């Protein structure tokens, strides 16, 4: 799979498990079209969102549902979600890992981009 | 002002100057309505976006034009922009600082909410 | 003052108040000599650590007592402390801000070096 | 192995490869005794530093040689290194991943602690 999402919890020192993730792709009319969704596993990783064939060039938005995560654990966090928006595959196919480290009032995110 | 935005550059160890920032408020029909905007100053800060009277409870989005910032430095970045989405609550402390720390392939954001 | 330390709490979205900070300078024999210390204020900031005359070029260590901070909040943290080690250079901008953002199992640190 | 170190580069969007790492353990006389060392692989990971038998209770310091990393790439960074100091195994053996995300004037670090 050319798109993976990994989420860690900076309060517990653990993977962030069961985090809902929704991916969108910008359509020709400039709207966000639903593309794929899933939830992180016990390792904090979400695999299998898409395929090389379906992950064409485009502008993608990876929405990480951080508020639902913290609220499911009884914490009242600051952000509604974390959004990661990027152009993908504009120089040919690449593999993308979108990582995020969560705290109730802060998050970090980075990307690892590799050429298969 | 109840809302301030600060942007820092982790590559050069400096404020991120002249970064465009747009603030939106979520409307009843679930669309994003323009609310306020500006460019960060020489200190990386953007003051005066709004007033206590105008900054009512609701859901707000702060969009930071990180791509244009890096492109002006001759660096090709990963993200189209950085977006910070949050609910303003009256119960909470009154003043909101939204800080972002930028690298070409990474950003962090935190909220400092105080009296 | 050429050196300021700022500490923020990512769990509560607030300054980290009353955090002990110790600064050391590396001596010729490679040991760490005490240089300055204090506690962060209600704004999470520690000002007045040193002067331009005293802050000569060299290697400095800023140790932030993060463990005591979390323990006072009833939270068990991972790190013994956070340490920031850097060289002061005269060529560079004059004023150094060392910022740290704290969570129980994580911290970030950045330097803002300006004129 | 119960201790792993992973390092990423936030400028390049890639693993941080060939980063030197030195681990120390506080001795009874309060000095930092050398414990293990190595360098990150092409994946940004450093495996095999120690064993369950030799990784006893103690206070450990993981020194990540960030300045040498950036300088080997011709960048002049702010920090001399990144130091991660923690008590390990005080409630029995655990597995520790020490992660770090590097920029020239900033770094983040987190831990993932699991119970085998
Ligand atoms: C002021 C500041 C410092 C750091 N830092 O790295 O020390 C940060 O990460 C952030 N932030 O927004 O996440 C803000
Ligand atoms: C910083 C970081 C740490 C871990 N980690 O395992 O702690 C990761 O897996 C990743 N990543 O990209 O997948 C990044
Ligand atoms: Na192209
Ligand atoms: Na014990």
């Amino acid at each position: 799979c050319p798109l993976m999402v990994k989420v860690l919890d900076a309060v517990r020192g653990s993977p962030a498990i069961n985090v809902a993730v929704h991916v969108f792709r910008k359509a020709a009319d400039d709207t966000w079209e639903p593309f794929a969704s899933g939830k992180t596993s016990e390792s904090g990783e979400l695999h299998g969102l898409t395929t090389e064939e379906e992950f064409v060039e485009g502008i993608y938005k990876v929405e990480i549902d951080t508020k639902s995560y913290w609220k499911a654990l009884g914490i009242s966090p600051f952000h509604e979600h974390a959004e990661v928006v990027f152009t993908a595959n504009d120089s040919g196919p690449r593999r993308y890992t979108i990582a995020a480290l969560l705290s109730p009032y802060s998050y970090s995110t980075t990307a690892v981009v590799t050429n298969p």
